[PDB]
């Protein structure tokens, strides 16, 4: 049995961030005004069902700069630019129609866009719009690469949008450069495979660009499809990401990737959630840190899971089970980092009747909303998939985030305290059931009532969600159910007294990316670390190794013997190439100093250790 544990008197603080952000982390890819809310819908007012009932933020929109870019007439003066007063005339069109749309204006308090280009006709390579020509591909001195298209996307941020209402639609938050664009140069079938670091080049002069026209904007990118730093022996990392921050991390407000787990491609599962993504994520930051000297925001603009093997199935309950189980732990893992992450978006849309192929029969595989007669046929009026039990399994939550310790890597659990309710959630990582033992700590006063939430599959294999919604007299003891979540209410008499904090507080090493060599010893430096009385710490190993080789290193803390766990956050990898994750390993706090030297020596040739981090949790008296 696995020990959960709620020390709800103990905040839980992170940087200045000790609340859980709604806006941030619960919400979709949609915007709105998108018309598909206000037609063919069982619920009339759908907007106030999901946005207002469930407290739904949004949110993400590409398609209305993608269509103004491929119908603006040429500047007549300066082929390849977009012309100015044709580009003031359709913002101002759609403008015109934002002002008008009364109806959604009040709705603008649950939205915080991000907004992105598509790859194409965007990225200047030659592609031509709807009017016959082609945004610039100079790479001039005056005129460095891109500037064309930066100029477009600096002049539609300005001439579109307003300051809410009847002034316009607000501004976006964000603005990410450019959709997956290695995808479209460099991987896709039949890319060209042309110059890497020239897209990187691009963001920088696309960033100068947006500012020119709007100083205040956020820009960002590269808005990575798949992040697979460990490829060709972290020489995708070394082509890539690392080249990236390199050329134009320091012009970037924010880095953005898409993060997808893949349980079914041809009959194989490579999962992201859990070690995986932590060794991702950990990198970014660590080579930040390095080279800048600070950590980036990060936005994780698209996440969840891709479907492939039921890509070109019609809508089913378990495809969506499969999406919803990959949300539910990518948000607890991006919940750890909420100090450093700006942004997380689920890939769902509303509706997307745009990506229905009457060829095919197959409507868009992401998606709140499905006709009623699906999968048999696209027809009837629209009700919620089963991705609307992902906001009912997270409604309510909130409040101050408190701590919690589970012994089992393959458990995440989190907590927040809103006033009387307290919100316990627990995530399952493996492919079983697993029995919980849980203690609630910190109050003398038992809980007026419990509510269970728990969300799992019921029939295995292309069964179906169920959320179970119920009252407990008591829940000393709960089994999570296969790659399963419950968020546990407690209602409290009164509001529940928080007295203590324990800070966490993240530390990175003075280098990264070191080649493993049999039985050669590996130093790494963790310097500055602040230390009080009573504290925690868990060593963050990132390793990149074949399969076959050892993942248990001798590890010396300041000359100590540290033992390294036989498990680790997640699945063993066995479909992926090789091993690439995180290994937690917790050490004993006094064996901690300020200045540390953490020393790995492997029994076996190949692979590197991607990033050694360090996590200290100080508590504000002995509350063990
Ligand atoms: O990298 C593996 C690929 O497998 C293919 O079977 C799949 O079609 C392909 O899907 C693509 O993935 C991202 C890039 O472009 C979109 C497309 O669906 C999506 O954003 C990819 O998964
Ligand atoms: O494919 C054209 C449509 O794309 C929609 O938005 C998509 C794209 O960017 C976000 C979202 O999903 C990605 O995979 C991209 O393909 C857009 O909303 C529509 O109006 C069309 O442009
Ligand atoms: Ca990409
Ligand atoms: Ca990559
Ligand atoms: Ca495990």
């Amino acid at each position: 049995q696995t020990h959960v544990q709620l020390n709800l008197n103990v905040k839980h603080k992170l940087g200045d961030v000790t609340e859980f952000n709604r806006p941030k982390f619960i919400n979709f890819h949609a915007t709105i005004n998108e018309n598909y809310w206000d037609s063919a819908n069982k619920i009339a007012d759908l907007r106030d069902d999901l946005i207002r009932k469930y407290d739904v933020y949004v949110g993400r929109e590409t398609g209305m700069i993608k269509t103004v870019l491929r119908n603006v007439k040429e500047d007549p003066e300066r082929p390849g630019f977009a012309d100015p007063d044709d580009l003031a005339r359709l913002c101002s069109q759609n403008k015109k129609r934002y002002v008008q749309n009364t109806k959604v204006h009040p709705y603008e308090k649950y939205s915080n866009l991000i907004l992105c280009n598509q790859f194409s006709p965007f990225y200047p390579d030659g592609t031509k719009t709807l009017k016959g020509w082609a945004l610039s591909q100079k790479d001039t001195e005056d005129e460095p690469f891109g500037t064309a298209s930066g100029e477009f996307y600096g002049r539609y941020i300005k001439e579109y949008f307003g300051e809410g209402g009847e002034s316009g639609e607000p501004k976006p938050g964000f603005c990410e450069v450019i959709n997956e664009p290695l995808w479209d140069i460099y991987d896709k079938p039949k890319a060209p495979k042309s110059s890497i670091t020239k897209l990187f080049e691009f963001h920088s002069t696309i960033a100068a660009q947006v500012k020119k026209f709007n100083p205040d904007m956020k820009v960002g990118g590269y808005c990575t499809a798949f992040p697979d730093f460990e490829l060709q022996n972290f020489g995708r990392w070394n082509a890539r990401w690392k080249q990236f921050i390199d050329i134009a991390g320091k012009d970037m407000d924010f880095f953005t990737i898409h993060l997808y787990d893949f349980p079914c491609k041809d009959g194989k599962q490579m999962y992201r959630k859990g070690s995986n993504m932590e060794a991702t994520m950990d990198m970014i930051e660590q080579y930040s840190m390095i080279k800048l000297g600070e950590v980036k925001p990060l936005m994780i603009s698209e996440y969840s899971a891709q479907t492939h093997d039921y890509n070109r199935k019609p809508w089913s309950p378990y495809r969506d089970w499969l999406r919803l189980k990959s949300t539910n732990s990518m948000l607890m893992q991006f919940m750890e980092r909420t100090d450093n992450i700006c942004y997380a978006m689920p890939f769902a849309m509303l509706k997307s009747e745009w990506g229905y192929n009457p060829k095919t029969g197959l409507a868009h595989t992401a998606r709140m909303l499905r006709r009623e007669n699906e999968p048999e046929s696209f027809t009837g009026e629209y009700v919620y998939s089963e991705l609307i039990k992902f906001y009912q399994l997270w409604k309510d939550v909130k409040g101050t985030r408190v701590e919690t310790n589970c012994d089992n890597p393959d458990i995440m659990c989190d907590a927040y305290v809103d006033g009387k309710n307290v919100y316990f959630i627990i995530n399952n990582l493996d492919f079983k059931p697993v029995d919980l033992n849980l203690s609630v700590n910190g109050t003398s006063k038992d809980a007026k009532s419990i509510e269970v939430r728990h969300l799992y599959l019921k029939g295995g294999k292309d069964g179906v969600p169920i959320l179970d919604v119920y009252d407990a007299k008591s829940l000393d003891h709960f089994t999570l159910e296969t790659e399963a979540t419950c968020v546990i209410c407690y209602n409290f008499d009164r509001k529940v007294k928080i007295n203590e904090t324990m800070e966490e507080v993240k530390y990175y090493a003075t280098d990264y990316l070191k080649e493993i060599a049999a039985g050669k010893e590996l130093v790494f430096n963790i310097n500055n670390v602040k230390k009080t009385e009573y504290g925690e710490a868990v060593i963050r190993l990132g390793l990149g190794r074949n399969h076959g080789l050892s993942l248990l290193p001798e590890l010396l803390v300041n000359g100590k013997k540290v033992d390294i766990p036989d498990n680790f956050r997640g699945d063993v990898q066995k479909d992926r190439a090789s091993f690439f994750g995180v290994i937690e390993v917790p050490v004993d706090y006094s064996i901690l100093k300020g200045n540390n030297t953490i020393s790995l020596k492997f029994p076996d040739n190949g692979g590197h250790v991607s990033t050694v981090t360090m996590q200290i949790f100080n508590f504000s008296n002995n509350i063990r």
